[PDB]
């Protein structure tokens, strides 16, 4: 009936992981109510505006299903307005920095005593205790830090970023578990509890196969598996060999598979003059037998050297030019069509231009059109669980300011003293 | 105590997005009953083992806090067995594909009726109804089809997968946000609904800013923040120029900032022998001044060409270049010291091995030695979910079939009517 319908959060968070956070809770029925400073709001407001003037995208789509309010928390009269929000809350959502919620006048101790089922939920950097518990973080600092960009990208290049916001929007969403299990304890105990997600840290739990990676090759000294281990295929800066001899922490592998089944990216037709022209092609080992017919090889059908995990991975990069040679004359889609006739893991590359407008996504409400009878409508990324018994209903971001009056009077107030806090520039 | 105590988990998952979502449940307090096929069990247990004939790290970083029966599911004995595990559970996770559940005897309706409680919990590779509901897809063709390849890596090179699994384990951590959102739906209702996440979808959450960035693309023909804006910056294999005048889908930006300010990968002092050695530099608009003060260009605080976001757009590139320029001599840590002291975001690039040994991580609980007699002590990621009323306690993971005939005891059954189940090779 709507999983969240009658939780209340109170939200002071800004930029990306806070508000992707309860963005996502108010897809699920949420009441998320959006406190801003007066006058500025939302960093995400200003950033990269489309029109003058107008919200940016980067914050309609990050704050659709909210209301906000403008208050003055450097107020006498603002902080006890929070006192009163804090006592209605479910939970509060905050990223302001390492002890900034603290400096504000709002101790976890303190909020306890306002509210014993209230939830504080935080987003970090660094976890608490940890030694850069005070270093400043954005998405790609936080890729760095938790093993990402080490082991993202070519062995003969830098340490790649992510498109994918593995730093923001992650480090959000692992913080909706947190909030979420925090909401089934309390069910038990009758009281909230404090969460808080570090950014490195929900980098490093996406990049565990790695640490499994740097255990392998500590104890081994060799990942038989990545291209470093292919008998002279990758070279350093002068001409010369790549090995697992001198590498002692896990490095780029470029395109291969990452796990225990080979991969790499194939171009397809038109890679000469269109950038996302590939498909990802997966040995699946089961299917080794399926692989041969379509690439008319019979001979690696009955032959050890081709036709095992073990046989193959002495050669992985041969098998993946040939099959290459294959997709020449064929499209991306045609290539993918041709592999699923014998179950084969293979894809194409989605552009994001082929993405915004694919009607799949639209059709299942994973990309949605948003109404918005302000600004014009702008697409946006649904809800990514979907649920027998619910369908979420997207709802326009809030302007600055929009819903002060009308939480106010939901708190309980008059029109008396809501005038008067306008004349005082608390709001 | 601990958030999901009492939670009983039926677990049919193998590999890395279902495996990882109930490894979370189980840090989290749940009893994870993991049902695997007789005599193979979960591939992963065979895959990239470090010693002949032990499971290996992949199996145990994703199986922790888990015990393990054998079933044989195809047998009638078998599906007797299932009917009363599925009354006595919350949840079922499963990964099999498209009708496989529905083929075994077990639709969504035969399960309610069953257990009009249980939530029934599921990982795709495409949600249903697209037309892609059949293809095959593992960690980096998901990462393909929802948009993260096609915006990750250089504009000169391929589409490049990530080393975080955005493909695998963040699917996994989005069904447990969707398991939690049903368990607290059922509170009300006191009925299980069925959750599903598709691979895709997951992705394309992540990749949410690439979606702003595309529609900003086709509405103003500009992403000012991208290399590609810098005048004659930006060239294909071929030598051709790449600017906005003929992008019309996302291009791939290098190490630029993504949803944080503008940024790029800097080298320190090891780079050309150390893979690893580089910090994360960002360029924050109201951090001009600090940037002057220590690169020693106050010349360029008060100038237009420099002073604003508007005015670097055209030459931002040459300003990392020169930036980079004074980290020559100091290495990675150095350089985040010095930018430290003026407040400037900017970390370093941790390898794997640093991040393996590091003592903040292990002292946090988020990298976690597991104590395993059996093959020998092994680290893991932990919960990246921090709480102030409960510590996670990580056990290792289960040998094949190491619990079966303690689940089958605590089923009811009682000796006798378990050794028939074992000649009949029902377990």
């Amino acid at each position: 009936t709507k999983p969240l319908d009658g939780i209340n959060v109170l939200d002071f968070t800004h930029v990306q992981a806070g508000p992707a956070c309860t963005q996502m809770m108010g897809f699920l029925g949420a009441n998320v109510i959006k406190i801003e400073r007066r006058g500025s709001g939302d960093m995400t407001r200003g950033w990269l505006q489309d029109k003058p003037n107008v919200d940016s995208l980067y914050f309609t789509m990050f704050n659709c299903n909210k209301r906000s309010i403008e208050l003055d928390m450097k107020t006498p009269e603002g902080k006890e307005l929070l006192e009163q929000m804090i006592k209605k809350a479910d939970v509060m959502v905050e990223n302001f920095g390492p002890g900034a919620l603290d400096r504000m006048g709002f101790t976890w101790e303190y909020i306890q005593e306002l509210n014993p089922r209230v939830i504080l939920a935080s987003v970090k950097g660094y976890a608490e205790g940890h030694a850069n518990e005070h270093l400043k973080v954005y998405e790609n600092v936080a890729q760095c830090s938790g093993g990402a960009a080490a082991t993202t990208g070519f062995w003969d290049g830098p340490p790649t970023v992510s498109g994918a916001a593995l730093g923001d929007s992650n480090s959000g969403m692992h913080l909706m578990i947190g909030i979420l299990a925090a909401l089934e304890m309390r069910h038990k105990t009758g009281r909230g509890q404090k969460v808080a997600v570090a950014m490195q840290d929900a980098v490093l739990n996406l990049v565990r196969i790695k640490l499994r990676d740097q255990q392998r090759l500590e104890r081994t000294g060799i990942l038989a598996e990545y291209p470093q281990a292919q008998p002279n295929f990758a070279f350093d800066r002068d001409g010369n060999p790549l090995s697992f001899d001198n590498i002692t922490s896990v490095p780029r592998g470029g395109n291969a598979g990452g796990g225990g089944q080979p991969g790499w990216m194939l171009k397809c037709k038109g890679w000469e003059t269109d950038a996302d022209s590939y498909v990802y092609f997966t040995i699946a080992a089961n299917m080794w037998p399926q692989i041969c017919d379509m690439i008319d090889k019979p001979e690696w059908k009955d032959d050890p050297a081709y036709n095992t995990f073990e046989g193959r991975v002495d050669k992985l990069m041969d098998i993946f030019s040939f099959i290459e040679t294959k997709f020449a004359d064929k499209d991306k889609f045609e290539v993918t069509e041709w592999a699923a006739q014998y179950g084969i893991p293979c894809g194409p590359v989605m552009s994001m231009k082929e993405l915004a407008h694919d009607p799949s996504l639209q059709k299942v409400g994973t990309v949605v059109e948003v109404v918005d009878e302000i600004r014009g409508n702008h697409l946006t990324v649904g809800a990514p669980f979907k649920f027998s018994g619910f369908q979420p209903e997207i709802t326009r971001a809030p302007l600055l300011g929009e819903h002060t009056d009308e939480v106010l009077k939901e708190l309980g107030l008059d029109d008396a003293k809501i005038k008067e806090l306008h004349a005082k520039q608390v709001v």
